[PDB]
């Protein structure tokens, strides 16, 4: 009966809150997460009506578990009708990079390669739903905390097998913030190729997001922490741009929920959004290149 959404990592932040806002506009909301035992947890601590929501394994860092976790919903045997594509990792004490289980670069194993690999699984579940209006979004930076802008390159490390030790996108040393911004940008770019491929034949609609700064998530505490040594007149509420979890989580509710964001090929950004259309240019280029070789890392071919 209620139409059914899949959140990746919604045991903490954005992908929680966006879970409670969608369980309270009526939708059966896939909790996909890593930590079980966690997600009973805050799921129960924020009261969660146990009817509105399930509860299903997946490990983005591992290609297998992303496999394994489309299997265990169908399972279920509920139309897909959205995926939210939230779960993120990013590093901030990191020196040398961390391997996924598949040897690929933690940030862009889970931020992009498992999340790239379920969508392209998912994308039969949402085809085979009967409803005309299906969404799969992704959450993905300010435009179409950390300085350092992302650089793909020539996607250098993609194209030798992006094993390790290649442990950036271009090949070049490792850096942590920055692979969390180069796996974000990928995020992006996916959402571009989703939309370039798959929205005339399919009418699926692909959209990016960003909702804001949430800066009481986990993600970017040890930046707060920092300034705060620094500055100690410092709150996270003061942040530029700040937004509450529950408010990011309302947002993420009505781009996958709510009539007036049915465009495809656009992202979302905050007010009242403002949007920005992902036409063509030098992005599309990286966008298909990037495509490509991620299909290679994640066993499609
Ligand atoms: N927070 C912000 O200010 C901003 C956030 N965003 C985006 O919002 C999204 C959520 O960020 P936020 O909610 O802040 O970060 P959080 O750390 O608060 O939530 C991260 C979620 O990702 C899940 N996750 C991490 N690794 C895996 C994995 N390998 N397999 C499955 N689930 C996993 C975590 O699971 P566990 O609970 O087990 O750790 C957690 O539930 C991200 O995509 C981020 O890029 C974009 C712009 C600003």
């Amino acid at each position: 009966m209620k139409p059914t959404v899949i959140i990746t990592g919604a045991s903490s932040g954005v992908g929680l809150y966006g879970a409670k806002a969608l369980i309270d506009k009526g939708w059966h909301v896939i909790m996909a997460c890593r930590n079980l035992d966690k997600t009973q947890k805050v799921a129960d601590e924020l009261g969660f009506p146990k009817d509105s929501y399930t509860i299903i394994k997946l490990d983005l860092g591992y290609l297998d578990s992303v496999r394994r976790f489309v299997a265990q919903f169908r399972e279920l045997g509920r139309p897909l009708k959205a995926l939210v594509c939230n779960a993120a990792v990013y590093f901030p004490l990191l020196d040398e990079p961390l391997w996924s289980a598949d040897d690929y670069e933690l940030s862009v194993a889970t931020n992009h390669l498992g999340h790239f690999l379920l969508c392209n699984l998912l994308l039969e579940d949402l085809k085979a739903c009967p409803d005309a209006d299906k969404r799969l979004i992704i959450l993905g930076t300010v435009t179409a905390p950390i300085p350092a802008p992302p650089d793909l390159g020539n996607f250098e490390g993609f194209e030798a097998g992006f094993k390790k030790p290649i442990a950036m996108i271009n090949n070049k040393k490792f850096k942590s913030g920055k692979a969390y911004k180069d796996s974000k940008l990928c995020n992006m770019l996916t959402t571009r190729e989703l939309h370039r491929r798959f929205h005339q034949e399919t009418g699926i609609v692909f959209n990016s997001l960003y909702p804001g700064c949430v800066a009481d998530t986990p993600l970017f505490r040890n930046h707060y922490s920092l300034f705060r040594t620094i500055f100690p007149w410092f709150q996270k509420n003061v942040t530029k741009g700040y937004v509450s979890q529950e408010l990011a989580g309302e947002r993420v509710a009505m781009v996958v929920a709510d009539d007036k964001f049915k465009d495809s090929g656009v992202h979302w950004s905050w007010e009242a959004f403002v949007q920005e259309l992902s036409e063509q240019g030098s992005d599309a280029q990286k966008a298909q290149r990037m495509w490509d070789l991620s299909e290679k890392l994640v066993g499609l071919v």
